[PDB]
């Protein structure tokens, strides 16, 4: 592990507080893509030009055309990434990728199959896994791992900043610091919690409480920080409990409450690493109205991650929006500091 004296930031655009993506360049000349940086997975893919136009998701997204890159290097091994919400498939390809000014030779997947649901709802073109190599499908080396290998980053860590406001443009949707963290988006001190098992940004969850009582997971559970997840999530069971206390009316893909009821919803604290990270209703309730005739969805819902990783709580944007997060690959730890 060689540490340099560099840092690199990636400006992120905030889409409806559910999607945060930056741009990256691939091939020569560079072909730009909108990608979400996902600590949940570990691979890199962008929709490929060799993707049938019968997949409408490919018709609506930028497509990488290896035939246009002079730096491209063929591989072709079949690849499939099975996320808990959708799946993509294609083949491995190598080319130069430019991220935050940094340039690195990277092996990535060219997707030739992306189902309309959920990808037609994706404002980004692809993903950049920030997970560990151990979880990389096809044993493909994670982009960050390769970067670290250049011996230029200051620390074997990267931080995430997600802005609340999604509507303003003049402001920055978010920021990722490769090689450290940015003191301008957090205040106070960082409080760490080591990873449980290596190869996964997952940690011990000593309990989730909904306001008054500690009505959830008294025996403990795990929380996986997914900077590529729109919301916070618990096992279908746990959430039926958590919502019950909120009085949310469960629907097909989420829970809602009458808009008037929104403000008077109780806080929700996650006990992590010996600290209570509490959220107020305003932090997990898409207000958007105050009428009792209207419905307002919650930035929280059920999602059961299959084993070996699951079951587990997933802390996504809804959590990172309030708590600036540092990922420490050096000490298998995750720091949480109050965003600013
Ligand atoms: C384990 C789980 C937390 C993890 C979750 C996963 O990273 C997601 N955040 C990825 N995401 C799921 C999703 O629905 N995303 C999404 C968000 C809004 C609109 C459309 C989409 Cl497609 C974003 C992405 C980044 C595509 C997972 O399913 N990993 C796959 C696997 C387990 C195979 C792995 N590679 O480790
Ligand atoms: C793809 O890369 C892997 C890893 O180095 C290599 O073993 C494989 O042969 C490559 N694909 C081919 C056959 O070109």
């Amino acid at each position: 592990l060689t540490l340099g004296n560099t840092t690199s930031s990636v400006i992120l655009t905030n889409y409806m507080d559910t999607q945060y993506y930056g741009e990256i360049g691939i091939g020569t000349p560079p072909q730009t893509f909108k990608v979400v940086f996902d600590t949940g997975s570990s691979n890199v893919w962008v929709p490929s030009s060799k993707c049938s136009r019968l997949y409408t998701a490919c018709v609506y997204h930028k497509l990488f055309d290896a035939s246009d890159s002079s730096s491209y290097k063929h591989n072709g091994t079949e690849l499939t990434l099975r996320y808990s919400t959708g799946t993509v498939s294609g083949f491995l390809s190598q080319d130069i990728i430019t991220v935050g000014g940094i340039t690195v030779t990277q092996m990535f997947g060219e997707v030739t199959e992306m189902p309309a649901l959920p990808f037609m709802l994706a404002e980004f073109d692809g993903v950049v896994g920030m997970g560990f190599i151990e979880q990389a499908i096809g044993r493909v080396t994670p982009i960050f791992d390769n970067i670290i290998s250049q011996g230029v980053l200051k620390e074997d860590v990267f931080s995430f900043y997600y802005n609340r406001d999604s509507e303003n443009s003049q402001s920055l949707g978010g920021q990722i610091v490769l090689g450290g963290s940015d003191p301008q988006h957090y205040e106070g001190n960082f409080h760490y919690i080591n990873l449980i098992k290596t190869g996964v940004w997952q940690i011990q969850m000593k309990g989730v409480s909904v306001g008054s009582s500690t009505l959830l997971c008294e025996d403990g559970c795990l929380a996986l920080v997914d900077t590529g997840a729109s919301y916070i999530s618990g096992s279908t069971s746990s959430i039926e409990k958590l919502m019950e206390a909120l009085g949310a009316k469960k629907r097909l893909f989420d829970y809602v409450v009458k808009c008037n009821e929104g403000p008077t919803l109780p806080d929700i604290s996650f006990h992590l690493g010996g600290k209570e990270y509490t959220l107020t209703s305003a932090d997990y309730v898409f207000q958007e109205s105050y009428s009792s005739k209207k419905l307002c969805t919650l930035a929280i819902h059920a999602m059961d991650i299959p084993p070996p990783t699951g079951p587990t709580w997933a802390l996504g944007a809804t959590f990172i929006r309030k708590f600036y997060t540092e990922f420490d690959r050096r000490n298998n730890r995750i720091g949480f500091a109050l965003a600013r």
